[PDB]
């Protein structure tokens, strides 16, 4: 029996959580309760197989069971076409209502009256809005959510204790989903082979002391864990993830020195810990990569006799000695190396041919460095808000076809690069910046993949996972774009508009700035400033009220 094997490893509590998460990811539209009913049934059934390893249907597969319950065009098929149906049906942007939070005491009451249904609510919601969220990590968030309500619903002030923490979680939560969506995307649109090269780079950076073999052993388990979590096998993923966390801690001494504090904590806490670890200290006297990848006369022989490994070795050896490079940059060099050999090992005298392959990297390394240097200066010079507006404008001209809600969303997140990385010294900027920009651009890609409207976005998105940032950065203003004509419906007054927080106002204002640019593509920074300002003064005056709607309607219709 499989269902029992898992229940035994994960425990009862977690098993219920993963099964719940597992259903909410497959059926994002069904109600909370319905799911609960499917979980409890599955939970009991397991308990029998735990007792009777030979009971009825215990020999089944997690996909058939989970599959059957969910069935009580996708179901009218069978394993595994049936499964690949649910996976292919996951919605990255469901039409689900805005998840707002009621009055502090309101929640606090419901948290006490029933603590279990409260959390399952949490997991349900978060899981349905993020059908790719890293299951194991979600358990980590759940426990931190629980801790918040148990310590804040019992103090002098609550909305001063809780809210501040609920903020930091939704934020860290959004980063987690993002980060993971890139992983699932990599595996899917490019295959695991692609995912392995990737994994070899970050790991060789965090664990410079580890031997190449050790790194491969982890990249293999790691590739298996994420394949499962991304494919929908959440139970096995958590089991595998925990086994690996154990492995890492046991061999801790042949991997990284930073794994100490991490390895002395509860399962959930050490997994998250290992996942966020900082780079270990790089070894001192390391031979020059040149010696073995350029000067040796057995390069081509090694490429031929074992390309996949030789390359692995190369990436690992370059990555470990360059913590200051972004993962994507390292893959670009890795690709350049493969192409230069592929060509050179056929030519007359190979050695001469690829003797200058390091020369071909220089260009690829400064392109990233300069951009990060420029937008960081700009960041200090303009502040987060004005900086995003600068991006808003820049990217709206590159891809005007894209929907406004999306351009605002992405651009803001692109803008967050400045404050999230610029405070770091040069050595830590690029890997913080460019790897982050890759996540954000992937959100653009997955959203855009639903209802495509720009072949430029589709090109930059599907042509190469590693070149995405450079590709987008290279785009020139789309001249084939056709000025969007004035609608006005976009500016229909709404009471709330006058009683908005600073964040809300900034969003409303950036939304307007995108519509402006879409309408007048040939506008200049100066005149955009003018139309913005005038209209800004307009909204501020009309809010001073009297009969607002009239003001905004009367004066508005005029504008
Ligand atoms: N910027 C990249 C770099 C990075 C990638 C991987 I792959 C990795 O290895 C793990 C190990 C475990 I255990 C996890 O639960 C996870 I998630 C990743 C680590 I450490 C760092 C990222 O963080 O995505
Ligand atoms: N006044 C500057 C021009 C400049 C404008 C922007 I807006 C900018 O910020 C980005 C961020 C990303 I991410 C991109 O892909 C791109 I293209 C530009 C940068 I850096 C430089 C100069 O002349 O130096
Ligand atoms: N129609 C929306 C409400 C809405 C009204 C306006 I008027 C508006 O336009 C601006 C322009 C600037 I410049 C501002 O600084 C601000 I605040 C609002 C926007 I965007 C949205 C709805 O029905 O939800
Ligand atoms: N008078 C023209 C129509 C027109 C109305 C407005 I109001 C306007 O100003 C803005 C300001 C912002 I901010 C926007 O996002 C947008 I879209 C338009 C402009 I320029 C033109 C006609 O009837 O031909």
């Amino acid at each position: 029996s499989e269902v029992a094997h898992r229940f035994k490893d994960l425990g009862e509590e977690n098993f219920k959580a993963l099964v719940l998460i597992a259903f909410a990811q497959y059926l994002q539209q069904c109600p909370f309760e319905d799911h609960v009913k499917l979980v409890n049934e599955v939970t009991e059934f397991a308990k029998t197989c735990v007792a009777d390893e030979s009971a009825e249907n215990c020999d089944k597969s997690l996909h058939t069971l989970f599959g059957d319950k969910l069935c009580t065009d996708c179901c009218a098929k069978q394993e595994p076409e049936r499964n690949e149906c649910f996976l292919q049906h996951k919605d990255d942007n469901p039409n689900l209502p805005r998840l707002v939070r009621p009055e502090v005491d309101v929640m606090c009451t419901a948290f006490h009256d029933n603590e279990e249904t409260f959390l399952k609510k949490y997991l349900y919601e978060i899981a349905r809005r993020h059908p790719y969220f890293y299951a194991p990590e979600l358990l980590f968030f759940a426990k931190r959510y629980k801790a918040a309500f148990t310590e804040c619903c019992q103090a002098a002030d609550k909305a001063a204790c809780l809210l501040p923490k609920l903020d930091e979680l939704r934020d860290e939560g959004k980063a987690s989903s993002a980060k993971q969506r890139l992983k699932c995307a990599s595996l899917q649109k490019f295959g695991e082979r692609a995912f392995k090269a990737w994994a070899v780079a970050p790991l060789s950076q965090r664990f410079p002391k580890a031997e190449f073999a050790e790194v491969s052993k982890l990249v293999t388990d790691l590739t298996k864990v994420h394949t499962e979590c991304c494919h929908g096998d959440l139970l096995e993923c958590a089991d595998d993830r925990a086994d690996l966390a154990k492995y890492i801690c046991e061999n801790q001494d042949s991997i990284s020195s930073k794994l100490k504090e991490c390895c002395e904590k509860p399962l959930l806490e050490k997994s998250h810990c290992i996942a966020e670890v900082e780079n270990d200290e790089m070894p001192a006297d390391l031979p020059s990569l040149a010696a073995d990848f350029v000067e040796s006369k057995d390069v081509c022989k090694n490429y031929a006799e074992a390309k996949d490994v030789f390359l692995g070795m190369f990436l690992y050896e370059y990555a470990r000695r360059h913590p200051d490079y972004s993962v994507v940059l390292l893959l670009r060099l890795a690709k350049t190396y493969e192409t230069t050999l592929e060509k050179c090992c056929a030519a007359a005298d190979p050695h001469e041919c690829y003797a200058k392959v390091f020369d071909e990297f220089k260009p690829l390394v400064e392109e990233p460095q300069n951009l990060i240097k420029q937008n960081c200066e700009l960041f200090e010079q303009l502040g987060e808000y004005k900086f995003q507006n600068a991006l808003l404008v820049r990217y709206t001209k590159k891809v005007p076809q894209v929907s406004t809600p999306t351009l605002v969303e992405v651009s803001r997140n692109l803008g967050k690069v400045g404050s999230k990385c610029c405070k770091h010294p040069e050595a830590k900027r690029m890997p913080c910046a460019e790897d982050y920009l890759s996540v954000v651009l992937n959100q653009l890609c997955v959203l855009h993949e639903k209802t495509p409207v720009s072949d430029r976005v589709t090109k930059c998105c599907t042509e190469s996972l590693v070149n995405r940032r450079p590709c987008f950065s290279a785009l020139e203003v789309d001249e084939t774009y056709v000025p969007k004509e004035f609608n006005a419906e976009t500016f229909t007054f709404h009471a709330d508009i006058c009683t908005l927080s600073e964040k809300e106002r900034q969003i409303k204002k950036q939304t307007a700035l995108v519509e402006l640019v879409k309408h007048k593509p040939k506008a200049t920074k100066e005149q955009l400033k003018a139309v913005m300002d005038d209209f800004a003064a307009f909204v501020e005056k009309c809010c001073k009220a009297d009969d607002k709607e009239t003001c905004f309607a009367e004066e508005g219709k005029k504008l």
